[PDB]
């Protein structure tokens, strides 16, 4: 187990994929997970059974991470329940491929609502809510796409690069009161193009999950404003 | 400089850098499309001192971040001209503010003014120019620009899934990132650029000289990153 | 502590100032280290002491780095006393700051051979070792006025490292590099985080970079500078 | 495109992409110093087709991994034409192999070929161009120094070096207005598997190389120092 000074986090879109071993590895590293999900209570409500009967502890929490009232509400009740949130995981996001002349404005606004301004409200309210405490980490969760472009993800790569590019200016404004913002960008992840990568195999989940957890670790202490890749070497 | 396209539309032309743009342009013979969003005398102005000197110039009206607008606007173009070989993709506004003290309305202001609206430019470029399998478009760039840095990061991703997907047909994506332009300690040339010193590159990046170049970033900063 | 499948490390450069915690925090985590030293015996046995005191695992070990021989020679040492090698970090180095006009040539590869082609020689062993048992993780300790040298070591190791994470990739040899910035006020005022990094803080991010937990990271460079770039 | 200056040396200008950089410069009425290591009349050939057409040209041997050498040729391009304007550092081999079957002397060759002679270069050029407060020097890289490359652990070392090295160049020659950039061609015509990952879909030519060199030294990329330019038709973005 690596060595969190904080003690509880909040991660969105944590029902399934990524999001969900994110939260599975955090909590069997001693913290309190927080498992946002949009519409199905059920998958979640079995994720905080599975996580605490292995002896950790867990919560769920239903809101909207591109709605702000939503997005606020959910933190309120978070400090609440334990005190204070001093980690938080951007991981909502939504894709809609489209080559660009196919692609429609709504189809553009579709996805940088639901992954950009959601990471956007998100990492706002993690510096409201942490600077009271002088403490506090924050990864968003992007993708290689983001980095190196994609055919037919035109939506998805701005909205990647956006969130990039943003966690660095929120990383300048938190410095002062050692509120540290970093990436992750996911290249392939289970769940023919593996011939690309030189590890020659897809990534798991928990490949990212244990990346985002470094990140947010008291070991990556003197680390903000970077962008983990976690690609297998597919981007370099 | 060489250009096989025949005119340019550039987004927010009227003033600073997108005017040099089309200054610029002008002088090396492309038929320059002006595209103003609000003040008319301005752009009007602009179209009639690259007349008085010879060159081939057009204004336009529309606003970038409207998709019904920008699509008017092309076919306008393709009416006049028979078709589009350049588009430089201008249009950019700025609304500083502390994270803690932005609202989300701040935030897409200019989510929608600058990443949206260079979206749509490119969109169109592609329309109109896989056809004749011939283009080059440029996306021009602009602690408390949280909005700004997500536009521009999000311009520069996206511009290079633009170029891959132009690429078959010889449409060509490239984006350019100023630094300080004049409206200078940490800048190593230790002086603000001119919008023409930008204006340059943005012409040699639609040129035919840089036609092995495509989903590229170009800076323009004198040194400061 | 952090998880490693592997057993064992050798740390370049180790007597001392980040080779030095690197050398604490991986023994602290259950892995043998293999302490490099150059010239000094005294410091480095000091350190193996330090350690073994505290009922960790440690060895010590001379040669030079920019010597291709002398690499050769202490990894067969360490493969006949352990098995094998699972772990190596690349951390010998030296810095020779002057404006490009006063700099000479020998200047120039004086720090490219002790950075540089030390990190080659290290990152071509390791490779040679590792790659028969089919595992294991390297790290390299990674512009700016008066550091041409400095900048060309350190740009030409972190693009060589790439290199070598395609050459270990199929075989599960992953290479990364680590760019600290300021470590142990007008220095100061340009890094974000406004304060200078410890040795720890460097050595925590080699030592993830080494284990378990980065196993789908090759190829990555880590920015260990609090905010500075 | 408009130069401010007048002439130009380019480093390993006898054939490929420093060969079509001597030619298109002197398209553009700058007086080009091809230098060549070995073979005079490749070189000799070169400058006799550009003068034909009226263009300005000279060669000048020299190893430009050797200090002594490239001194001396400056010296003899000042005492010509009374100073430098620009400079190409193109002079680079190549020697890929398996890093596990590569020696240290396979290593030190690329480097002391290409990392070295960059540095010579740059440096001189520094001293030279500060007198009259102006230059610009453009160094020729790849885009094995952005990505690695298997098999390339030397090459990749050499342009990742070259790459870094200019932007320190380029803080120091930056209060004299003396500019340094580098340029990183893909896969260049070399005398459809390696086409196939290339957007473009097709390899480029020494000339769109050549092309985006010019710029850099041109007045037109005034205001960009430090940069980076992929020349690769998205290979690498
Ligand atoms: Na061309």
């Amino acid at each position: 187990a690596m060595q969190f000074t904080g003690k509880n986090v909040l991660i969105t879109g944590a029902s399934k994929g990524i999001g969900a071993e994110i939260a599975k590895t955090l909590a069997s590293m001693g913290l309190k997970v927080w498992i946002n999900y949009r519409s199905n209570a059920e998958v979640a409500d079995a994720l905080k059974n599975e996580l605490e009967e292995k002896g950790y502890k867990a919560a769920v929490i239903k809101f909207d991470a591109a709605s702000e009232s939503d997005f606020i509400e959910a933190i309120q009740t978070i400090v609440q329940s334990d005190g204070g949130l001093s980690y938080l995981v951007n991981n909502a996001g939504v894709v809609r491929d489209k080559l660009a002349i196919k692609m429609k404005t709504e189809d553009f606004h579709h996805v940088i609502d639901n992954n950009l301004t959601s990471a956007f409200i998100g990492c706002r309210e993690a510096l409201k809510v942490m600077s009271k405490s002088r403490f506090g980490s924050v990864v968003n969760v992007a993708s290689i796409i983001g980095e190196r472009g994609n055919m037919g993800q035109t939506n998805y790569s701005a909205s990647k690069g956006g969130m990039i590019a943003m966690s660095k200016s929120f990383a300048y404004e938190g410095a002062l009161r050692n509120i540290r913002f970093n990436s992750v960008t996911p290249g392939f992840i289970e769940t023919d193009y593996v011939k690309n990568i030189p590890l020659n195999r897809l990534g798991s989940a928990k490949e990212v999950a244990e990346a985002v957890a470094f990140l947010l670790s008291d070991h990556s202490s003197y680390i903000t404003g970077e962008t983990l890749k976690v690609n297998g070497g597919l981007y370099m």
